[PDB]
Order: C-alpha cells, then structure tokens, then sequence
C-alpha cells in the first residue's frame, strides 16, 4: 500500500491562478496597457514574473526603465498578497477535506509539493494545516517543474520514497515531475492537457481513498 500522498496546490487543493491573473489584470490596467483576459493569462501561467511582465508590456510597444520594471513586478507581488487574503475553508476543492481525513485516520502521511511561494499561509487560511505531515520549501529546491525535485523533497520530508507514494497533480510539467520522481500520477483534468498513458479523473470530487486505493493495485 502507498504510504503517502503528495498534493499539488493550485488546481488540485484550490485557485490560486484566479488571483494571479487579477493581479496581473489590474497592473495591465493601472499602467495602460490594453487586453490582459483570461486567454492571454494562459500565456503567464507557469512562468515567471520577469517573462510574465516582458508579455504583458509587449501588447502595447512599452518600454520601461528597470527601476520601475523592478517596481511593476513587485506591485503585482504586493497586489496578489492582497488578494489572497480572503482565501477561506469555503474555496477547497470538492472532496480535498474529506480524502484528507481519511488520509490521516489510514495513517497515510500527507505532504505539499507546489510551486507555491505562500503554501503553508494557503494551508492556515483554508483550515489544512493540521492534516499536512510536510511542505515542500520551493526555495529549497535547485529546479522547478517539470523537474521532480519538489516531489522528492515533499516525499523525503515525511520520510518516504517516491516510489511509496502517490502525486496529485493537474498540469502537464506537474505530471512530469510526478513521473520523473517515482511516483504516480493521478491527473485531475483533460488527457487532451496531461496524457492518455496516465489514470485522470474530471475533476477532484472523483480524488477518493477507495479510488486511490484501486489506482495503486492496478
Ligand atoms: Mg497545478
């Protein structure tokens, strides 16, 4: 039997991508640059601030200083801190408490393994804390994903091997990572997005333990 289970944050837990693109939005806005929607944010989406910015300021042949687009980067970084501020129990994903429980009554250790800079703030405000053994410190980490550093550490740091455990995760570099550590995968999305060779469900009511259980034995 897997001995733990590793969760993605964004798009498995919750939305943290919802206040990213407003952050984004609102600096598009406040400088006067035109069109930062929801289809253009997918160009943002896991990438950097420093590429993020040189997107969001091609859309209309801006040019910026550099103390100033050291200024702009860290306006949307004071601006989504603000936002997140009303994370609430009330935005965790469909079934996430519940298979967290019975992750924890099992005995089965639960660790973090997002990209997240905010992770364990994340985890206070939606009430999560307590089920999480360990968190992956993404600034402890050499590489980013697609790279399975981050899944390794969040194995190691609730004293597993990846080969013990199971990956949540909903994003093609997120499953790669997974992959790559040892792990497996179980997709919430599209096999369009994250592949056919993979077990996916819709979305994350379907993440139950008894699911769970049955991926592993096959
Ligand atoms: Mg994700």
């Amino acid at each position: 039997m897997f001995k733990a289970v590793l969760f993605d944050l964004d798009g498995v837990i919750t939305d943290t991508a919802e206040y990213h693109f407003r952050a984004w939005k609102a600096l598009a806005e406040e400088i006067g640059i035109n069109g930062v929607d929801r289809q253009f944010n997918e160009q943002l989406k896991g990438v950097s601030r420093e590429d993020s910015l040189q997107k969001i300021l091609d859309l209309a042949d801006k040019k910026v200083s550099a103390e100033e687009f050291k200024e702009l980067a860290k306006r949307k970084n004071d601006n989504y801190v603000k936002m997140i501020q009303d994370v609430s129990p009330a935005d965790v994903y469909p079934g996430i408490l519940q298979l967290l429980k019975d992750l924890r009554s099992n005995k089965i250790k639960i660790a973090l393994a997002s990209a997240s800079k905010n992770g364990p703030f994340l985890l206070e405000r939606m009430n999560l804390t307590g089920y999480f053994d360990a968190i992956a410190d993404p600034a402890e980490v050499a590489a980013s994903k697609p790279a399975p550093d981050i899944f390794i550490a969040a194995a190691h740091a609730v004293g597993v091997a990846p080969s013990e455990s199971i990956g949540l995760e909903d994003s093609q570099a997120g499953i790669q990572a997974i992959k790559d550590s040892g792990a497996l995968p179980i997709g919430v999305g599209r096999p369009e997005d994250l592949g056919d060779d993979i077990v996916i469900v819709p979305d994350t009511s379907h993440y139950t333990l008894e699911f769970l259980k049955e991926v592993w034995l096959q």
